[PDB]
């Protein structure tokens, strides 16, 4: 059976799986006080995609469809299509369209549109509030706030390109976004379905290891921290390789190729997340050429050396 | 290590010249002009070329600090590297990795964070890559924005690209010009360290292009964007680094439903694809179709017409 492996890529060469931006660093912290249940960047080590996860790094937090103007406002409702412009099927056994944002916040970007007949084009500043009663991507509709009440046309292909996040600066700083609070994918007063499960370390002394980026901020004082469980490149790689898991835990070493030495070891769990032996919040200090390498499959009793 | 290409459909892959998905395959003649893109350039044995780097989300992004051009809404960005380290103009590359490789007007958003208090801001911005002051190789690019006061000096600033524009008062689709390289060091300078121009050499053959449609943000732009390799192929070859056993890898495009070959093509070692066809042609492919490496061939192999 095919041997398992992970990509030979540095952290900085890789991409966040929850927003279309580069990874910056590795971070570990306790998470017993809240639920860690992201829906993007979810994949098993043998390559089964979970939650709302799909393969394209650039389609994460993008929307495509057609728009209808909400009379008396500068707001539009997008009737969602699939990422390839085919019809979106709300009965599919997924929480929401693939690539839908998996946190509550205000995401700013640009809504662009092309008129099919003459190739005329237009673009407008736009924000989607993923905590809104009318954020209902699972049902196929999302509301955007824009800076126009007239420029967008009906029945024309329209795209939302995400840029960053905002916060209302009149209130406590860094109180939004809330990266670990899932949206209600079917709108107000609904229950989410088909979720990738919440994750937690079980082993004494262990914490999750997070792949961390800083989202661009577009206004106010947002919390720009964004942690994913797997780099997007690992999702892509496991999907291609489809190597069977020989146990529930793959032991990885983080190696400095400059010296040939292991900096730390960690557990890549079969269901698609990483733990390390550490207590407390810590930005890992790593050499720039460092990368992860698969060592072996281990049993349920394997104890990691302190990170 | 045996050579191979990824099992990904065209629609599952990403353009290597702008951060958007692939849509389709196109072939056409290109003997009348120079095809020399600098992004999406990689050899089959994993050597990166031109301005090519590995992540699709960094293509056509800029990072640095900005200085206000007084009496205007324009800002000069002093470029940093993707990780905010110093940009080194002496590196033997044409321009910073991911620099746009076509002349046009790219619209996006300029964002900024103030280090001390975490205050943030974002403004509509356009970079004209044909401008005299587009000099990314020297570490400077100019943005036109919708503010004359909101950006601060000495604070981390990023440009996120969204799409392209055109001046609608003039002939439609006359810009951008995807096959015209910028002068990376500005006006009256010559580019250095370029990935080479590509052309078919075999009679009856044409380049095969991996095509997307860039978003348009204003006017009547030419939104066609053709790359020589999907970004995922750059990533895959860089990862695999399989030695090339000849200068030409024969690929078959297969329909997995029927097992039947739709067409075959040549993947050249230096990193581009050719097919046997004459004229402009949008390929009609099944959505689940994919490329399969079958064998290395010599310089004399004749493709089946497609
Ligand atoms: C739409 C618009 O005209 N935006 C201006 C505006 O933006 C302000 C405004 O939205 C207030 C409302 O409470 O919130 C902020 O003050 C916001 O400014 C933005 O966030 C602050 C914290 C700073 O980081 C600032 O740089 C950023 O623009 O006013 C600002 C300047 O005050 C700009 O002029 C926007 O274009
Ligand atoms: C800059 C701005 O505020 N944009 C407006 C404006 O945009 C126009 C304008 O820039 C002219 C200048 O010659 O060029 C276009 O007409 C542009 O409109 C954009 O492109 C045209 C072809 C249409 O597709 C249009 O929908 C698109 O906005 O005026 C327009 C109204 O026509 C909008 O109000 C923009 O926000």
């Amino acid at each position: 059976s095919k041997p398992f492996s992970v990509p030979v890529l540095t952290v900085e060469e890789m991409t966040n799986s929850r927003f279309p931006i580069p990874l910056e660093k590795l971070f570990t912290g306790p998470s017993s006080a809240f639920v860690v249940q992201p829906q993007n960047g979810r994949c098993t080590t043998d390559g089964v995609l979970l939650g709302t996860t799909q393969l394209s790094p650039v389609n994460i937090c993008t929307f495509r469809g057609d728009v209808t103007h909400i009379t008396g406002s500068r707001n539009y409702t997008m009737n969602l299509a699939s990422q390839n412009w085919n019809d979106y099927d709300p009965t599919e056994e997924i929480p929401a369209p693939l690539g839908t944002p998996d946190f509550v916040g205000k995401i700013q970007g640009v809504l662009t549109q092309t008129t099919r007949t003459d190739g005329s084009t237009r673009g407008h500043k736009a924000t989607v509030y993923t905590g809104s009663a009318d954020f209902a991507p699972k049902l196929g509709r999302v509301q955007f706030e824009t800076d126009t009440d007239r420029d967008f046309e009906a029945n024309q292909n329209t795209k939302f390109t995400p840029v960053g996040v905002i916060q209302d600066g009149g209130t406590t700083h860094r109180n939004e976004p809330q990266q670990w609070v899932l949206p209600s994918y079917s709108g107000r007063n609904t229950h989410n379905v088909h979720l990738a499960p919440a994750v937690a370390p079980t082993f004494p002394g262990e914490q999750l290891l997070f792949f961390r980026s800083t989202m661009p901020g577009c206004s106010g004082y947002p919390n720009m921290d964004l942690d994913c469980l797997l780099p997007q490149e690992w999702v892509q790689y496991f999907y291609q390789e489809a190597a069977p898991a020989q146990s529930d835990v793959a032991l990885l070493r983080f190696v400095n190729p400059d010296t040939g030495r292991v900096l730390f070891e960690c557990k890549l769990h079969k269901s698609g997340y990483v733990t390390v032996a550490h207590t407390g919040q810590h930005d890992l200090v790593i050499p720039p050429n460092g990368y992860f390498r698969f060592d072996s499959w281990v049993n349920q009793f394997y104890t990691l050396a302190p990170m």
